[PDB]
C-alpha cells in the first residue's frame, strides 16, 4: 500500500506512545525497531489492537533488523545511552554512524526526525552519516519546550493552550533561549496582558524558570517525562506527512541564519511534502542574539567530545 | 438525555451546513427550526442519516413550533429578511424581538449566537428583547472575517493557514476594521515577513480588501457565501459547549472598552462554559481607534432606523 | 505536493456538501469542475476559507476546463441532467462518454465515484469509456441506502447508529434488495431482536418502505436530500485514499456474482488502496436472488435505451 | 465548568495510556490518584503540556487524596495489588471496600469502571461496597478481548479492523467464551467466508486460542499489555460521557440472563447518559450456555476465597 511506513528507531517508553498516537491518527503503518530482542514485537501486538477502538488500519509491527528501514517514509530515532553525561557522547555518536549507514542505503528518500540526546549535536551527526538532503532530517526541540510555555501561560490567563504562541530557540537543553517578545495570546502580544496586570513579568519569570526545568522536575516528582515529547514528535510527523506547512521551531541546519553556519540548532521551520520547505530566522536584538550564541556554542562543545573515545 | 440542545433559528443555507458540522462533530442534539412548514423536517431527515457516515449519535429534528426552543442550551438565530438595506431594519427588529420573547420564556440560560444581518445591530436588539445576561449572547463577525484573512496570508506564504492569526475588529460589514499592527504568522509578527521581502505591503493592501469584499466576490461569481460563515459559527458554539476557552474575536457588549459603552461591537472575547468568560480589549492607537469609532457609528445609525417603521 | 487531488465533475448542491466535508477531513485538494461559468470558482473560494476553522491544508479551486482533470487521484461524477425520466438517459450517457474521454487523457489511473442517475447504468457506461480498470470504479448506492435503514432501525432500539448493520444490493433506486436476514445490531442478528419483542416484523416492514422511499419523502417535505449522499461518497474516497480496507455496499462490474456478468450491479466490496480489492457475494437465497434479478434486469433496461435518440 | 470529571483511581500505566486519551479526545478534566507520592503529579505534568499538539482543554492533576474523587462523573478504578494469584484476592477485596466507601461518601452518582484482576469478581465487591445503582458500575472485559479477535480475522481476511464484529462473553480471563456463530465481516456471517474458503475453521480454531491467550503472549515478548486495555476503557467511557449508545461487552450485574443472578458476567451492553441503558441477552444455545456456566462458576469460586484471610 501507499499508507506511509514509519519506522521508529528505538522502542522505549516515548516508542510505545508513539506508536499509540499514529495509530489513533491513523498515519501510517508503523515499526517498533529496537536492538531488544521480542519486546518491540510484544508491543506492537499490544498497540495493534488499539486499530479496533479507533477505527483504524495501521500495521503495527517490531522488528530487530535494521533492513527493515527498506521503504520508510518517516524515521523517528530516539535510539542511544542514558545512563558524566558528556561520557555517552561517544557512544551515542557511533549509534547514529550506525543508524546513518543504514538510512543511506534502505532508505535514502526518508524525512528523519532525531531525538536522541543532546538533539542538536546527535542530529548533525545523523544528518552527516545518513547522507540525506539538510531539508529531509530536523531534531525535535521547539515544539516541546515551548509546549510547556504555552501550557502554563495559558492556564494563568484562562485561555485554550493552543492559543497561546511562543518560541524558544537556539538549543533543546539547558541552553534554550525563551523569547519573551514573542508570545501572543490569541495572536495578541503578551506585553498587553502584563500592561493589564493579567498576568506580571515576576510570573513570567518564574514560567521562565519552570519551563527550562520542566523535565526535570517531572523527574523529581517521580515519573518519566515521555508523552509530552512522543505528541511533539507525532506533530511534526504529521505535518510532513500530511503536506500541513505548519510553522513548528525544530533543530534544522543553519546556514548564515542569526550569523550561524555549520551548525543545527532551534529555530522556526515550515514542515509540509516536501520536509523543511522553509527556515524562518527571527528578526532578533542584540541581547537575544547573545543567548542564541551561548546556546550554538553548548552545542559545538558537546559535538567535538562526540567524535572521539 | 444531557447531550447539549442546539436549536438553528432558521433552516436556510447556512442552517443546513450548520446541523450537518455539529453531527461530524458529535456536538448535540439539532433541532431545525423554521417558519416554512414542511422544509425544516426534510432538511433535518437527510442530515440524521449522516449519523452512520459519522460514528456520531445526534438527533436532528424539524420545527415549526417556537416553543421547541424549551430547554435550549445553545440558540443559533439567522432567520430574518435578506431581499434599500436600511429597509428591511425595522422588519427584522420585529423578528428579533419575537424571537427574543419566546427565549425568554422557553430557555432563559441559554448561550445565544446571533448572525442576523446586520448582525452588530441585531444581537443587541436581541439582547435586550430576551433578556439574557451579557455574558450569554454573541454575535459572528471577526471569525469569520478574519478566517479569509488568515487564509489569504496563509496561501501567499505558504504556511499552514491557522498559523496565520489576524484581528479584524468594530463591526462585520464594510466599516469593518482590519489591523495590520495585529497580524502574525507561527507566532512571529507580519512585519518580519515584510521585512523579508516574503509579502509586500502593496500585496497586503489588496489582500485587505479583498478580504473587506469577499462576500461580494462570491455573490460576483454566482455563488453564495453561507459555508464559512457555518464553521465559523460552529467553531464559536464548540467553544462553548466544550469549555474551550478559545479567543474568538465575537460581537459582544463593550461596558467603556475603546471609549464606547451601551453598544456591541466586534472585539476578541473568550469562549468558554460560562459563555463569554473575558472581552479582550486591544491598545489600539488613536488612528485604530478612529477606525473602530467610525464602524460603531454605522451600527449605532443602523441601530436607530431598526425601531420604528 | 503528494496530497492526493480529488476533481469533482459537477459542482451543485452535492459537489459543495463534497467540498466541505473533504477539508473538514484534510483529505486532499479540490478542484470544484462545472460547465457552470464562475459558480465552482465562488463556492470553492467560500468553502477554502473553512481550513482555518478545520486546522485544515486542502486547496479547493473551481473549474471551467475538463483538463484539470489531469494528475486527479480520485474523480466523483455528479453531472448530468435531471429535469419520462428515461427520455435523460441518452442524454446523460452523451455526458458520460465525454467525461470519460477526458479521463482516458488526463487521468487514467484515477479512482472513480459514478452518482448521475441512474447510477448503475451510468457506472457502466463511463467504465466503458474511460477505459479504467473494473476495480478503479464504482457507483454510489448501498452506502446511501443503508444508512437510512440503519438509521431508523438504529432509533427504534435507541443504539448508536452505526452499530446497527445492514445490507442492501442490486441497485440504487426503487428495485433496491432489502436484505432482512443480513441486518445485524452490534453485531448480533436482527432476529433476536425481533424475538424479544424490541423491534415488531410490522415495524420492520414499515422502515423497510421508508427506506426505499427515503428520496421522495424528503422531496415531499420541500427539501433536496444531498447531504447523505454526499457524506456516503466521502466515506467511499476516504476508504479508498486511505487505505481503510472499508466493506462498504457499492455498484461494481458483475463477473458472475450473483450469476451476472457484463453488468453493475450493488455489492459489498472492500475499498484501499487498491480500489476495489474484493467483491463480496452474498450467499442469497433463492427468493433474494429472485429480487436481485429484479433490479439487474430494470438497470438492463435503462441502459438498452442510453445509447441511442 | 460543567466539563466531566475523570477520576484514575491508579495512576500506573495503564492510568497514563488513559490521561493521554483524554487529552487527545479532549473529553474531560483528569485526575490522576495513587497512594504512590509524588508519581501521580509528575505524570500529570507531563500529559497536561499534549493539550497544546491536540487542541484540547483538559486539565491534568495528580492525586494522593481520596476526597478529589468528589464531584466525579466518571470514575476509572485500576488500583490494586498483582504481584497463588488467588492469595490477592482478599488483599484486593480490602481495597475495592476502601474505594467503595470514598465513592459511596464523595460521589454517589458516578459512573464506574473497573479493571482491578479478576475485574468480574472485583467490580461486584466495588459495586455492594459503593452503593451505586446497578445500571452505574460496569468492569472491562469483552471490548478489550473482542479487539483481539476482531483485529487478527481482520488482518486475515485484509479488511478494516473495525469491520470485524464478535462476542466474547461469560467472563475476562481464561474461561472467556468466544462465540463462533456471532462474528460478521462487513455484518456478513463469518461461515460465508468459511464457505468461500477465504478462512478457514482450522485457522479460526488458533485465532481463537491466540486471543484467550494475548495478554500473556505479550508478557512472554517481554512488554506489558496496557495499552489495548486503556483504549478499551476510553471507549467504555467515552459512550457514556457522549451518550453514544455504543453496544459495548462490559461485566454488568446479571439479573437471570443466560439462567444467572446474583453474579456479574460479560455480556452486550448499552452505554449512554444513562449509564448501562440495556442489558442484551445473546440466546445461546445449550453447548455456549455450558461455556457460560464455566465462567460464572470460575468467578463465584474467586469471589468466595476474596471475603476472608
Ligand atoms: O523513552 C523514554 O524513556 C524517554 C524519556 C524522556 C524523554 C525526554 C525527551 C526530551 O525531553 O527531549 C525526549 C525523549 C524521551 C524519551
Ligand atoms: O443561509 C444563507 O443563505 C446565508 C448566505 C450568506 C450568509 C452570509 C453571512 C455573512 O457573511 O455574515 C452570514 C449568514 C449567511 C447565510
Ligand atoms: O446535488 C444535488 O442537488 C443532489 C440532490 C439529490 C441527490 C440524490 C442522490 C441520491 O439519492 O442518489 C445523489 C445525488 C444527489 C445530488
Ligand atoms: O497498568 C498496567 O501495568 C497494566 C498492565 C496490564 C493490564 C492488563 C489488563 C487486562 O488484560 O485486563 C488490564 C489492565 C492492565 C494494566
Amino acid at each position: 500500500a501507499p499508507k506511509a511506513k514509519i519506522v521508529l528507531v528505538g522502542s522505549g517508553m516515548i516508542g510505545g506512545v508513539m506508536a499509540t498516537l499514529i495509530v489513533q491518527k491513523n498515519l501510517g503503518d508503523v515499526v517498533l525497531f529496537d536492538i531488544v530482542k521480542n519486546m518491540p514485537h510484544g508491543k506492537a501486538l499490544d498497540t495493534s489492537h488499539t486499530n479496533v477502538m479507533a477505527y483504524s488500519n495501521c500495521k503495527v509491527s517490531g522488528s530487530n533488523t535494521y533492513d527493515d528501514l527498506a521503504g520508510a517514509d518517516v524515521v523517528i530515532v530516539t535510539a542511544g545511552f542514558t545512563k558524566n553525561r558528556d561520557d555517552l557522547l561517544p557512544l551515542n555518536n557511533k549509534i547514529m554512524i550506525e543508524i546513518g549507514g543504514h538510512i543511506k542505503k534502505n532508505c535514502p528518500n526518508a524525512f528523519i526526525i532525531v531525538v536522541t540526546n543532546p538533539v542538536d549535536v546527535m542530529v548533525q551527526l545523523l544528518h552527516q552519516h545518513s547522507g540525506v538532503p539538510k531539508n529531509k532530517i530536523i531534531g525535535l526541540g521547539g515544539v516541546l519546550d515551548t509546549s510547556r510555555l504555552k501550557y502554563y501561560i495559558s492556564q494563568k490567563l484562562n485561555v485554550c493552550p493552543r492559543d497561546v504562541n511562543a518560541h524558544i530557540v537556539g538549543a533543546h537543553g539547558n541552553k534554550m533561549v525563551l523569547l519573551k517578545r514573542y508570545i501572543t495570546v490569541g495572536g495578541i502580544p503578551l506585553q498587553e496582558f502584563i500592561n493589564n496586570k493579567l498576568i506580571s513579568d515576576a510570573e513570567l519569570e518564574a514560567i521562565f524558570d519552570r519551563t527550562v526545568n520542566t523535565a526535570l522536575e517531572i523527574v523529581n516528582l517521580h515519573a518519566s517525562p515521555y508523552v509530552a515529547p512522543a505528541a511533539a514528535i507525532i506533530e511534526m510527523a504529521e505535518s510532513y506527512l500530511k503536506d500541513l506547512k505548519k510553522v513548528l521551531i525544530c533543530s534544522t541546519l543553519l546556514e548564515g541564519q542569526y550569523g550561524h553556519s555549520d551548525i543545527f540548532g532551534g529555530t522556526p521551520v515550515v514542515l509540509g511534502a516536501n520536509g523543511v520547505e522553509q527556515v524562518i530566522e527571527l528578526q532578533l536584538n542584540s541581547e537575544e542574539k547573545a543567548k542564541f550564541d551561548e546556546a550554538i556554542a553548548e552545542t559545538k562543545r558537546m559535538k567535538a567530545l562526540a567524535h572521539h573515545h
